[PDB]
């Protein structure tokens, strides 16, 4: 009965929350982004493509997802399918293959309205690995950002400019020399609204 | 702020509630098409296939998607999944693999009824790269157009005949010597009505 | 108002129109034709060949007939191929799942004709020995219904000559000839005859 | 007009049959077990990969079973004796290759033929990569490989798996294959594990082949 | 026989209309037992340090909400159901380099005490340096499996043994197995007061 009780309290919370159209200029949203780089799998010098495996941490906060734990049996967080909630359209801008998702698509929602979503991904992107067989290595970069929302609708932030490297694969064919993730504001001539991306820059060698 | 979210939900609800059944000879449609070439990833002379990554910009305008911003809290635009609305069946005529989609598929609808849809794609198509190792380079071409709508239903237009190369990957294995996109009208033995395509012609070398 | 009127006539038509497939009492004729675009690849290590082609399919249902005069003079419309019955026509010696290159949309006309032309890439069983010679190599593949006999689905072509007017002029392979021949198979097992179209292609580097 | 009405009449009778056929069958059980007959038609050995010991087969897998819940009297349904239906509309057995190395690839539509006595015939074409050492294929004696097929989750108390013959049908084998078949058999096997009182049934496909 | 089918359908209707199970929580936690049956090391790629494994992954858990008295249901003790019809754990490989490939139907066995048995066959590419596979000591690689979003306070992981089942290992694989273990690990992250659990698969092999 106590188990049924706690299950009922969670079902009641989720039912209440699921009964938000995305950010707008009137209701903008900040998304925090961070990369945990696991592996440089392949560097292909015949096509100038490089394959990364990483965890992409995304976090945003919505008033529509807030609740008072006292009103819901002291539940402070829950797990739901990422398809049950809005998620940002953050995309690599210079990929050469569809990203491959390696993990279940499940987000964690906290009572303050906070959402954490961390998909693991394999990405092929445009990168000339010339010099990777040298001491100074090779340098490659790829920008991530919303596909359809400007800086007036989604702002992008990092908690740090240092890519988390504490899970990089120790026996990779490639050693990481540096890995940074840097927010950039762009002003294009096409458009008066600013655009935001996070630039991932990785220096590596064999 | 719940007010602005409610205004956007009211607009979307009004718009989604005659449904637009696609264009016809009595209600024809003009689709504007343009390419922004990012990369020639691979040119395979053993099979005469070449792989291209590009943005394909598509734009059209529908009365049924118009609204007065005054009646909807001055909302001027919104975002919706491309699967939630009619989109044109623009197709490469001479691909050799199903096109790969590299971006979210989200359209931007604006209050004048116009729709902007810009998928990023990777495409393999029939292309003989003989001469790519020479100064004159190699020239290839591929037509894009509606698969099943004639020019009396979907007409195509370009805003320029010059393919934008400013996002072309500077360290590609191949450099672009020229890239044009040209509207064509074609009649076919099969079918009584002309079909419209845009011919994408690219000249490139190592 | 005029554009809303025509959109409403189309939606009324589609609504009114929206069959358990064919049977021996209610049989169906499918017309089939091939437009061969490219022999992409001829793999002598596995005796597989990859073709790219348009496959014209056409059939007629009384259940999709209408009088244009009752529907604002509409003579035809477009609809998703997953919204209507389509025949189970299949290559009999493929070695990979066919790859679909075109959107799956059919044309329907007021006489009840359905018209469907998927672009496709097909790997199929083919020994290319001889392709590096003047006589070339020759390969064949049969197309037909998977589960319907000739008493349920009859296959017809409009001609035995494959359409080569869109063959890729710079292919690695040149086409010496390409034919698409209706065949009636009579088996002793079964009272019903079976029907395929045999696609025969002779080609060389 | 009369012809039109005859056509609609037969259509209505078939729609009535399928609507009538569709207590729902919940799959087989120890109380209501089921026999599934399995036979293979080998079309082609496409590829033998000696660097990974994987071999690729194209074949038709014939499956047959009979359900009381699919019977009907043709007299009650306009003399209809059989119909075609998508394999997703009915229960189908979970017959699986036990040592595949890639997901099976389906090459044909997934359509079953249901006959008025309740017998179902389902013949999908498939491409399968499975574990196989091709050492000897470049010799006159050839190489021999095997793969077991069986239900993934039903024991012999729920699904009895049978063959009609040990002889794999080779009459459609591709005459210009890179590999010629020396023999191919399909044999029912019963395993008992001491863990569990229930038997477990597979059909073992054994193929001996060599470079052409 | 119609009566036994109606009993099974009655049971399945009663279980699937029960409040709905929302997944495990701190207050309603769950233990998942994991075990691997290793069939084949298909491929070891030294140019990318990726290795491909084929295995069966046994998963077992128990839910109050799937319990029933066989006496109320014609002595039915178990049934088969699609894995999409029940809650299943988000068990994931932490260092794969391609999406896992599923080789078996996604069907589970549910038992009257509420236990679920689900055993997918899988092909997995994961991060592994095969240097030494050409030698007598062989090479050694490891990959963790665990929930993707659930802590040890919601999903505990157990193995029934630490010895990977090698009884179905392919005898003519390009590679032989020197040893293979599956070890529960308790993992503490500075982010979080709750422990995280994984099962570490360690395989030593050689040509
Ligand atoms: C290249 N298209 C194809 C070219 C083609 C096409 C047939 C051979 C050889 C190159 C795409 C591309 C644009 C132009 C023609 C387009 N198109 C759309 C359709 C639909 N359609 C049919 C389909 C099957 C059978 C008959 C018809 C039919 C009859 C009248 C009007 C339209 C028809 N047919 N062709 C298809």
């Amino acid at each position: 009965d106590d188990k049924l009780h706690s299950q009922a309290n969670l079902m009641r919370l989720k039912s209440d929350l699921f009964n938000y159209p995305g950010p707008t200029k009137d209701d903008p949203l900040t998304v925090t982004l961070g990369f945990t780089l696991q592996d440089i799998v392949k560097a292909d010098s015949s096509t100038n493509e490089v394959d990364l495996v990483y965890y992409e941490q995304q976090r945003w906060k919505l008033n529509s997802l807030m609740w008072d734990p006292n009103e819901y049996g002291n539940i402070t967080d829950f797990r739901t399918s990422a398809a049950d909630i809005w998620t940002p359209d953050i995309t690599a801008y210079s990929s050469t293959r569809p990203v491959q998702v390696l993990s279940p698509q499940i987000a964690v929602v906290t009572h303050d309205g906070s959402v954490m979503f961390i998909p693991a991904q394999r990405l092929s992107f445009m990168c000339d690995p010339t010099g990777v067989d040298s001491e100074e290595g090779a340098t490659c970069a790829v920008k991530f950002g919303s596909w359809v929302y400007s800086g007036f609708e989604i702002d992008l932030k990092t908690d740090t400019d240092q890519v988390d490297l504490s899970s990089y694969y120790a026996s990779s064919k490639y050693e990481i020399l540096s890995a940074t993730q840097t927010r950039q504001v762009q002003h294009y001539s096409c458009c008066p609204e600013p655009y935001i991306d996070v630039n991932l820059v990785v220096k590596f060698r064999e």
